[PDB]
């Protein structure tokens, strides 16, 4: 089963904060109760690390079983681009499964931040639109947040990472807000995380003018 | 058995909702051996087989299989109103037929609200700046979205993938990219979107420097 086999990357602001400790982890679905014991070999650049914390199988809501993976992975040994292999050894079937996982490569390219205030034509409605473009960014791993007034925004939604024509990346952040609270003066901010940042962090505000 | 192996692509959605393009259904077969009999192909619409589809020869792959393509050329009303496309893949090789569906996504239009951003003032000191369209509280998710200017066709725009929003409808952003000069001359830029649930299937917004 090549398909019961699933590899994630860590979160994008977990590579890049000191703070927080990223994962790489390995998921194994579909795993019969009648098979033994899975077994997980995990290798970084080829070379096999047994520092991995595995989960005892976890019974579903389908019957069947699933069993996950955890590897902690150096902050610097991602983003320097090592690769993180995954094989899951299940007896009851022919096959052992490997997958890998890495930072794509290439030279890192600065994100620029820009942030737009709604449309004049929009200012009729009860909502407003605030608009951040993220653009020129490589690799396409990235985090974009906005808050106001120190306190993280309730509603917004961000696009996928969309390959532009020089091969950086680009991708758009809309953060919807009662006209209210526009028209009150509030600032609102977004921030963004990339490794290609000085800092790893950058912000951009906005407000009425 | 073989049912991995066959593809159905609907027409593009501009196709569909301009009368002067021609939409197609493409049923796509790959894997074909080389020691398999001819691929056959039947079509239906509603369950109703039809015969104008055009069938393009095997085309040999890179890795020793055929791949095998067939068209079914639409009425734009028939697709629009969500009828249903059947390809049936027929194959002496193989123990049955495969067939695979597709129609236009269901549910409530919705009409999109398209608006246009002017770039941001921090972006004025390069020498390219963005002007951006952001359309938003449509469905479904079928779209087509261009820019002009001087009635001629931009080059250089992306547009994002629809994405949903919280309230079930979707919005996207179409970023055009354009040299500073052109903008601070006042040359005007158009963004023109086209959707099932637009008055003429067509609505455009302006953008130019104020
Ligand atoms: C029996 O039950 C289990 C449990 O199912 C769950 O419960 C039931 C009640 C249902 O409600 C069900 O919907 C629930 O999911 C079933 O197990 C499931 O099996 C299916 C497959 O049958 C799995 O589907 C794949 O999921 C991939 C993505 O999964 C993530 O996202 C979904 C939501 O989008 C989540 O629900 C998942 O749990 C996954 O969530 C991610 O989890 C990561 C690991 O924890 C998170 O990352 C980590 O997070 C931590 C902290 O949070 C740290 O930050 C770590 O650092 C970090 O690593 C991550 O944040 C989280 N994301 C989100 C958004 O939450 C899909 O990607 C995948 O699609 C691929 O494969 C398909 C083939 O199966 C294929 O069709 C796709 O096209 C795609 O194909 C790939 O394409 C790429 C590139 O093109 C190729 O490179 C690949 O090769 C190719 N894939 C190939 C060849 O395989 C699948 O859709 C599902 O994930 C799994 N659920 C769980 C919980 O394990 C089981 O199937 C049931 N049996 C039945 C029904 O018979
Ligand atoms: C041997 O080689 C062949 C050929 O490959 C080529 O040669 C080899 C040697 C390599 O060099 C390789 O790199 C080369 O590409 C291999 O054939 C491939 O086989 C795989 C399957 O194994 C196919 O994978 C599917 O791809 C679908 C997307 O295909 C399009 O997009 C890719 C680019 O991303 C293109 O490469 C394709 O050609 C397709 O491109 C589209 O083509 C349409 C038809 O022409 C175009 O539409 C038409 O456009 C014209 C204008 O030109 C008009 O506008 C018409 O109106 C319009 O109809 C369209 O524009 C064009 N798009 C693009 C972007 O170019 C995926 O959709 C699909 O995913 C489904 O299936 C997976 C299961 O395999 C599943 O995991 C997915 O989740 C998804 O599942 C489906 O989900 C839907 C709903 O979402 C369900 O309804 C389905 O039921 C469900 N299906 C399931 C579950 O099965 C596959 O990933 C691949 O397309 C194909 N390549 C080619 C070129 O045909 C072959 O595999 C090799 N064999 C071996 C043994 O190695």
């Amino acid at each position: 089963g090549a398909s019961s086999v699933f590899l994630f990357p860590p979160k994008p602001k977990d590579t890049l904060m000191i703070s927080r400790t990223p994962e790489v982890t390995c998921v194994v679905v579909d795993v019969s109760a009648e098979d033994p014991e899975v077994k997980f070999n995990w290798y970084v650049d080829g070379v096999e690390v047994h520092n991995a914390k595995t989960k005892p199988r976890e019974e579903q809501y389908n019957s069947t079983y699933r069993v996950v993976s955890v590897l902690t992975v150096l902050h610097q040994d991602w983003l320097n681009g090592k690769e993180y292999k995954c094989k899951v050894s299940n007896k009851a079937l022919p096959s052992s499964i490997e997958k890998t996982i890495s930072k794509a490569k290439g030279q890192p390219r600065e994100p620029q931040v820009y942030t737009l205030p709604p449309s004049r034509d929009e200012l009729t409605k009860n909502q407003v639109s605030l608009t951040c473009l993220v653009k020129g960014f490589y690799p396409s791993d990235i985090a974009v947040e906005w808050e106001s007034n120190g306190q993280p925004e309730n509603n917004y939604k961000t696009t996928p990472p969309v390959l532009d024509s020089d091969g950086s990346f680009f991708l758009y952040s809309k953060l919807t807000v009662d006209k209210s609270r526009w028209q009150q003066g509030n600032v609102f901010s977004c921030s963004v995380m990339h490794e290609a940042l000085h800092n790893h962090y950058t912000q951009k505000s906005l407000s009425l003018s």
